[PDB]
């Protein structure tokens, strides 16, 4: 409907009150002016006192939050020397904000200034006082200018003009939340500190208003302006997946961490709890949030699409080579999408069934890989995945007709037909560094293909240069094989097992080296990033492990002494033990060093000890069991 | 009302509108057209829009879905440029789906597309990538077709033509469903993962909003245009017999399954749990689901009604040979049906006194018995069972006329005066299997027939010459006689005990001739469904053993401890022996030896476990007993 | 709105049926005037007749008194021989009340008459029959009026002329307050009695109707007529900051009190509670009362606004000679400063990472910072913070411009660009008293400066002169430092880590000579705030331990018995040491000497009894541990 959101018609409905509309919002020139800027504050500020709204908060995302995103309030109604409030709300006020960058936030124009309860959410980007992006919304700012940049300069050195056509990176974000009891979510101290359950015993092994809930999260996305287009069930138990269409990723970013925070205080209005962690529960599947990436204009033309580059541009060749181009990118920098994805949470998911392994490979499918190799090998042709017919032995049953592409799910990176449905991504973790890295590792690509065209090298042979030399990352086959891992690893194909190393690997000397290159960091901010980041993931470790401490000291060994199930004594044990760990994880300063230290405690000493709690629940009567256990979490 | 199924009249309304009427949607030629399959999907779409749907999901059956059918989303409203949600449904969405075959869905023109909550659900054949029926829809539309086109070929070779007249199976589906308190249902593991008690003992040994609920169950399917002709109580307690009417079985599957569905979901609305697993109680009658399986053409003729058969062609000889036919198609393939019913659930209900034995006989009734026995002896006349006088001694009681057949309720396959009434089949296990296997015997001995005639043979010596070959399967005795399967084996009946076997007999040389004879199976369809079907029991004798061990731990030896019952440490041997049957079950690789395995565990390991269990349950109070007891259960 | 405020157009509407107008109000001098007094009562009389209150109580703050407002109830309506209830309200009860000075109160025309409920609340000054200021309200006073006379003589001494322009303190009270679960608040003693958590183990370590409350706050202070401008979350679990606009502080003090208290009863009907304590839970972020103080003239003029002063008196030497005479106040009073802020709770805030430490040294920000020292070196300006460009990196992102002031949080008494933040102040405790003090050092510093000025000295020589005697103070650089109090001790500034101390410098012969020379107190007036301030802080860790020995006894030590959690003779030995405290405590005489075996015992024996208690508590399982753990109070 939009009446939340000060975007497109009802934008207008209130800046043609003073001349204007739309179109100024939404090209973002309004900032930079003075008058505009002006006008569009009474404009919300109309907008906002007639929908309900007193207060005005800047909107942000810190560095490293996953929850979420911070913001800063401030009454846009003053009052006079008489004492009445008055609405007053100037352009000052719109664009300037303040919150510290700690060991002056500036309005995302390019973003919907949004509205929820009776405060206008006025998204901003975050940046310290020198002048470093102390967030995220800056670098994919940044990144997305240096993509749009490099497009721009790689189509015109091969006569192809877009004029005023804006490039970025349009993205889908299919945002899985595990849903839950908010009564069992309260007897569960891991989610409500960490958001995951840390133990807990799943019944039967592990091989394996609700509907209220999510019609109120579409009718508020539709009084949100969201176009929420699918919200649906998935495979493991009250798990629903949200999945809005395309758009620019610096608005869609915003739009994931906002519809994050709504699903939040929805669930928590009907008495649930919105489990947002990548692995909620171990022995389901992970909750990831699928990141359909692509490169979009402004007028529509998408770089995925063959058949649309043809007709808008009458040249075959840019798909192939652009797609190389991300091809090369995947094996320049793997390393750095895994270091993307690499967050508390999302180490659960990768190398499960339900999520690709940790080897950072595409897949492009199997007609467009020999149609690539054909190019490579110097013939280079017109990918067309024409369908194939498909009957059922019935003549009843319709015959249909169905792509060639025989579709890959066991890929981190594969080409879902007419864009890259990186599925890596996790649902906690904002997409907002995935699409930062993307971006930039396609300007990287598209910038030496225009240096190469701008030398005078023919487009084919930069693709046949670029083909040979990335053409290891391509994969087709199952993923999920267990022999996988080591034939990517002979191949050269980037894979890092540890989050830890994956974000160690932002701060090496290739990717600092891109990163100022497209100027997306200084060694500096690229510095604090990966400090961030590996701190983020210490402290949750650190946060899982005292947890658990409290679990053991205060619901295990208690269940256990009641219910007289043996010699609690290897759970004090287990207690000295993680304590210990935290006593090395917090005695370390190297932060890779501490990282390594708590992804290995992670994984090794917490499995361990919650393979033992879920034998002591296992023979535990469901009353001397304090803690929820997945039964009731799950099944409801 | 048809309201919530777009069909018939209500289908109509709609397409009115652009030309059309419900006799296109009949046929399911519009999916083959393209401009019909668009309009459709406008009518379609519409009927959503004002009936308060905003979704459509594709719906289908994957291989060996007993509870029950998958579904996949999409919105049928995008968004423009300017961000509004605009209805837009094509044809393309609506024929077309997606869902992965793992180790394309296309739409169902036979079934009707019918509406739940604010989703259309649109039935749907699931098929994998290379065009492998991986799913019940598409097997039931090969054999369909396969059993139309051998009845025309032999009615055409016996100087009879059908026109354009589709033959098919007119089945009607008892569906007998068991009502609990969800109360109760909550505190039984077993039936919240596999449905049916594993454990509890019944009171008093065991030799022997509710009307809210189906009231709601009838408004709904009045609305939801299915005709639930009859809803009654049963012997058993809350057991509750839904007896829709024949139709085609193409369409008929699909009401049976989304019957099932709302069912569970207004039990669930109601307070209560509705348990569809063929014996949910160990000690009551088995919730079977009949399955009234006939022949039946389009314009409303029967095979199994001999005087309709007469009046609407006019030779008498129609109705003995195609019962010879199908009498040999079960002394051919008795075992095949004997695999159709085997399922999970349906392995405790054959050999009880509510369902009949493992032998597959047919019954034909004593009168049509000696009929065909005489037409077997070279003398055919025309079967009539006429109504014999039955008086109570009384001049007020009035005289009634009774049919001289006695009818038998201990008989797998009988004939139940103008269809076959096959009672083996279970609840939970849908009959798409079982019509799937019944329509492709009837096309194997119709084809039979059918060749016999245009060799020139003529129909009374066929008549003869099937009769003395598969007389022996004919059976009129009680069939509930523990000295019953020993004479069957001994005339060379079709009888598995084991369900296990009986699955692993789908495989076997004859039934795979016949499956591509019919065409229902390819060597490796048949292979996936078998490893399929069994590795679906394996799974769920396995997920019953772990349930087992979970109560055992969980409540039965924590109540042993409190109520001081004695020494548990039976219970714990117990524990360790269906852990290590589990290990076997997991161990092989055989999947008919893990199936094998697995049945005998189920039958007598946890049989005994069951029984301990239940001795312990007979002197533990009520409140040490946290397992809800099958008095709670059954009498509320 | 101002309908429960009798101010502004509220109280003119009903002085206008007299004649009259708000201007009356305004100035005070009505409650001189006899005639006005009784009209100004007949229209008060009115105003809370038709707004539903039929008594009005007069309004005053006790020495000492935190929490937090004392009132004396009387009828307005009065019964004749008839015996019929005729409002009459004259002016002598308007101004005199009635309440013992204790081991006559009188309004504050300065102060606006409000209401709550069906009672009007008249603010008063409380003294003792003596004429002794027994009440924070006099002390503000006479500041106040000191404050006046200093500036008006300084700014007329350099030939700048106010007219009838009053001057006074304008302040913001960043007023922030816990909300807890009024289930566990009952659950906690410590708050019931003392508003501090005592005792509790915090989850993870420590190292790191709800909205319906504060909306009703919101509504509340609109029908109430306080310009609460902004109420918005916190650092800290349900922390939320009050931050009305700034104003005269004489009635600052009063809003802010009547705040806290409407704050207390709306978070009591609504299910909650208000923990207006400094640092109710020890391991988060302290609940600070940031005092945002400034002076301020009547028609709108501000000191610290440099750019305003130059505009209305075309001197620009004002601005920094003030400054400085702040600077030199805070140089030659800062303990007094640290004595207005020692309260019982504030001494848990001093020292942590929110709240700045114990070092009173003032921060006026590095450009001022050398601003002023190029005038002590003898060459004067004029201060201009410019605002330096800040761009993001991205041309999306707009370029704003920010104060080359990097604005600091770590100082006690920072600069805020146009105001002095001083965060040192507590919530709980009233701000009446830090007021006193910043009003006299300011007036202090005023006087030397206008007797320099009188004495035909140069502005600029007093500029030098103060600047080299009191730069010492002047702070820039992270407070936060642990090697910043020696620092400061090295360089000289005032720092008190004892809020003993702190209060015991009152009486010492630098401040009572100032307490004489500026009128605010006498010897006998002094002394007698030092014993009240004394005894409340010694009694109020007299409470803290009392309360924690009913811990002890009633709680942890029947927790620990329960649980088996080990031996509690520890808890035993514990209860014996507080308890001989508190022995010592009553033991001596010397209030100083009480207060700092107070402070000492509450700073050490019971912060280590605390941390014995926490350790119980993370092995006690939480149905054991009877009061409510800081999970349940934080996060709920």
């Amino acid at each position: 409907f939009g009446s939340a959101c000060f975007k497109g018609a009802v934008a207008d409905k209130y800046l043609s009150k003073y001349g204007e509309s739309s179109t100024l919002l939404a090209n973002g020139k309004w900032t930079k002016d003075m008058a505009k800027a002006d006008i569009v504050a009474k404009a919300v500020l109309d907008w906002a006192v007639e929908n309900g709204a007193s207060v005005y908060c800047h909107w942000f995302q810190p560095m490293g939050s996953s929850g979420n995103s911070g913001q800063v309030h401030q009454s846009m109604f003053n009052f006079a020397e008489d004492g009445t409030p008055y609405y007053s709300f100037t352009g000052e006020q719109l664009l300037q904000g303040e919150t510290d960058g700690s060991s002056y936030l500036s309005i995302d124009p390019y973003s919907p200034i949004f509205l929820r309860e009776d405060t206008v959410f006025i998204p901003a980007a975050f940046v310290s006082y020198n002048g470093d992006a102390l967030d995220e919304k800056t670098p994919l700012h940044r990144a997305t200018d240096a993509l749009d940049k490099q497009t721009k300069r790689m189509l015109k050195a091969m006569k192809y003009d877009v004029g005023s056509a804006s490039v970025y990176a349009n993205i889908g974000l299919e945002q899985e939340i595990f849903l839950t009891p908010r009564h069992a979510f309260y007897r569960r101290p891991d989610l409500q500190f960490t958001g995951r359950t840390i133990t807990g015993k799943f019944p039967a092994r592990g091989q394996e208003g609700a509907f209220e809930c999510m019609r109120q999260i579409q009718q508020e996305c539709f009084k949100m302006g969201i176009p929420l287009k699918t919200r649906h069930r998935e495979v493991a138990p009250n798990q629903y997946e949200f999945a809005p269409m395309f758009g620019n990723a610096i608005s869609q970013v915003d739009q994931n961490l906002m519809i994050m925070q709504v699903i939040e205080e929805v669930a928590s209005e009907h008495g649930l709890a919105a489990l947002l962690q990548e692995k909620p529960f171990a022995g389901v599947n992970g909750s990831g949030k699928h990141n359909n990436w692509s490169i979009g204009t402004s007028d529509g033309l998408n770089l995925m699409n063959p058949k649309q580059v043809n007709a808008k541009t009458g040249n075959p060749e840019i798909f192939p080579l652009v797609m190389a181009a991300m091809v090369s990118a995947v094996d320049k920098h793997g390393d750095l999408m895994r270091a993307a994805i690499a967050s508390p949470g999302n180490d659960f998911r990768l190398g499960a069934m339900e999520a690709p392994p940790a080897v950072m490979s595409t897949y492009l499918g199997p007609s467009l890989t020999e149609f690539l190799n054909t190019v490579k090998n110097g013939s280079l042709g017109e990918y067309a995945p024409k369908k194939k017919p498909l009957e059922f032995g019935s003549d009843t049953l319709p015959s249909i007709e169905v792509p060639a592409e025989d579709r890959n799910r066991t890929s981190p990176f594969p080409y879902g037909g007419n864009r890259f449905e990186f599925r890596a991504a996790g649902s906690s973790q904002n997409v907002s560094l995935v699409n930062t890295v993307l971006n930039t590792i396609a300007a990287e690509a598209f910038k030496i293909v225009a240096d190469r065209l701008e030398a005078g090298e023919k487009p084919l042979a930069i693709a046949q240069d670029l083909l040979k030399t990335h053409d290891k990352c391509i994969f087709n086959g199952n993923g999920y094989d267990p022999a996988w891992p080591d034939e990517a690893v002979k191949r050269g194909i980037w894979r890092i097992d540890a989050g830890c190393d994956a974000i160690n690997e932002l701060d090496s000397a290739k990717n600092v080296t891109l990163f100022e290159g497209m100027g997306i960091f200084t060694a500096r901010e690229i510095q604090a990033r990966k400090s961030v980041l590996l701190g983020h993931y210490v402290g949750s470790v650190e946060m899982e492990a005292l947890t658990m401490i409290d679990m053991i000291n205060q619901h295990v060994i208690p269940s256990v002494k009641k219910a007289d199930l043996g010699n609690p004594s290897k759970l004090v044990d287990a207690v000295k033990t993680i304590k210990g760990a935290v006593a090395q994880i917090h005695g370390t300063e190297d932060e890779h060093k501490a990282a390594t230290l708590a992804r290995t405690l992670r994984l090794t000493t917490m499995v361990a000890i919650r393979e033992i709690i879920d034998e002591f629940e296992s023979r535990c009567p469901p009353e001397d069991w304090t803690l929820a256990t997945y039964s009731e979490l799950l099944f409801f």
